[PDB]
């Protein structure tokens, strides 16, 4: 009551607890009680509690059984915010969803099937499906590979993961405003939500040129400024409403690549640099290089193909992105590389 | 093999992990590689770990029964490097030692003993010996209740905490020099070691006031140069060696108190300040407080009385020390509050 079963896991470049739903308090206000006490919260150091007094490591992934058509768990993702009484069920950005598949594998909740071991994850917060595929070599979840990803150290068991109805997660449509282009401030962007409800428009056309590292991006008062007024501007019109303590749309500056890639992306997300790029703004980004004329579209080198693989570059290296498009042009699926790795398992507790 | 049942607690303002002895291996580069695996070491943002991506957060007890005479538990303190492959037994600080009591009891090391239970712990780093009192209400300890520390939201159980054979921990003697106060660099220092090596001089000696916040401190390059400068010249003088790579000794710059305490520190220790002040630093510094015309003694305000209780303020507070003075006037022990919590038990896993 004062405590819970919990898998502490890091899933992707993010980290946090993992629970069965039925271990916590169906009132969601007795949730993000306890939910707050766990991780420490209010607290910049979080140091009575299991955050690691990072939003990134303040994070909650909640799995249940699935009883949806052709689903196996449900997810719901959790902010525990660092230094306020807040847990906010906001977008999903798809790195804590890399734990949930071997999570529900380990919980139970699906058993293991071979060496291999298909979750299909539908995400509460936006109503997409994640099809991840585990290992389960000898009939328990592995988390040591071969396989990499910018922002963590060594090598983990690859969790390839497919997404599937990304258009208009949040927004209600691909293109929320019906154009591919809107004049905003002056500026020529693209409203855009393939997973991530995403403002897309050139680095060049907001004053700098795109590669800048993340420490100048987050000392660019101006930048900052200019590209928060696009954002707000544009809120209702994305069918957000008022977006000012909002955490969306990401605000992505793109610049034609530099390394061999599609593209060349730098993330506001809203307010300060992403070390990298989400992965469901990867997937955003990456249809948005596909429509004509459009801020990405200018910018991008895409290759030909139905199945076309799109390197994102982002400020520490590169997030590839498959997007297999059908004969009417239109994104049928995302698919993207993540890996996680089980921390530590048992009970967490609150005073 | 690749885990270790673990606790993962708080003590005092630290957080770390605590291990039975016998689940980690014998080997010490065994367990060192275990241990930053488990932490997720190297990495400044300890992603792929339990760490918190700071010192303060990624630390290790390792306790055992013990067959000395009188002690109960032997702990030995474990700091692991946030960005190298390191792992030191560094010189107590005397937080993760708060954790030590509750988890002997926890696993059976110590059982309860009506409401209250002694623990009589061996500190193996310096050799010195810390008696915790523990709330085990019914027979189990809690870590609810209404004492507080500066650097920890709300209140948790008391955890008081007695020092003995703090005189000389590190350095042979308490005045490792024979002397009071030394000239070095021309100013007049006292080497101290009542618990963990200090050199305690005034600040105005080395142009501050000693009430300057910690963020000014830390940008105050003369003054961090100034400091370093005497640290690394008596290192030899403290039987510590050479210093330079060294953790010790604490530099302590003492002004008068302000709030009717005892006296005022800001600590460097050494290069970064700290936020309040160790707890055996401040066993230091309050022993330094009672040598007559030396540096401590002349800003201090010393009560009379066997029974000495003397409120250390630091840049976020007051840490409050009472020290046991005897007819002869050395310290016979000190006693200061501490808190812990048990955050989350279970097994942590390595690759
Ligand atoms: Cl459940
Ligand atoms: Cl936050
Ligand atoms: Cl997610
Ligand atoms: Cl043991
Ligand atoms: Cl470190
Ligand atoms: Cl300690």
């Amino acid at each position: 009551m004062d405590s819970a079963p919990c898998m502490w896991m890091r899933g992707g470049t993010s980290k946090g607890g993992y629970f069965l739903r039925a271990d916590l308090p169906a009132d969601t206000a007795a949730r993000d009680a306890f939910l707050l006490a766990v991780m420490g919260s209010p607290d910049p150091r979080q140091i009575d509690g299991m955050g690691g007094a990072d939003p990134l490591t303040s994070k909650v992934a909640v799995v249940s059984k699935s009883e949806r058509p052709g689903i196996d768990v449900d997810y719901l993702f959790l902010q525990v915010f660092v230094d306020q009484a807040i847990v906010t069920d906001a977008q999903n950005s798809g790195n804590i969803l890399a734990g949930v598949g071997p999570f529900a594998i380990e919980r139970g909740l699906v058993a293991a099937s071979g060496d291999e071991t298909r979750v299909a994850i539908f995400m509460e917060n936006t109503g997409q499906v994640a099809v991840a595929t585990v290992r389960t070599p000898g009939g328990s979840v592995t988390y040591a590979g071969d396989a990499a990803i910018d922002g963590v150290p060594g090598t983990h068991a690859p969790i390839p993961t497919e997404f599937r109805d990304t258009a208009g997660s949040s927004c209600g449509a691909l293109l929320p405003s019906g154009n591919a282009v809107d004049v905003v401030n002056g500026l020529p962007v693209t409203l855009i939500d393939n997973g991530m409800p995403c403002v897309v428009m050139k680095a060049a056309d907001v004053g700098i040129t795109g590669y800048e590292d993340r420490d100048s991006l987050d000392a660019n008062a101006e930048l900052k400024a200019k590209i928060e007024a696009i954002r707000l501007a544009v809120g209702e019109l994305m069918n957000l409403g008022d977006v000012t303590e909002k955490s969306v749309p990401k605000m992505m500056l793109v610049a034609p690549p530099r390394d061999g890639g599609a593209v060349c992306v730098r993330s506001f997300i809203p307010h300060r640099a992403h070390a990298t790029i989400g992965v469901l703004g990867a997937v955003s980004v990456a249809t948005a290089c596909l429509i004509p004329g459009s801020p990405a579209a200018e910018v991008a080198v895409v290759p030909e193909g139905a199945r076309k693989t799109l390197s994102i570059e982002h400020p520490t290296g590169e997030m590839s992105c498959v997007l297999e498009v059908d004969d009417a042009g239109n994104v049928v699926s995302a698919a993207l590389l993540r890996t996680a790795r089980k921390l530590m398992d048992g009970v967490v507790f609150v005073l």
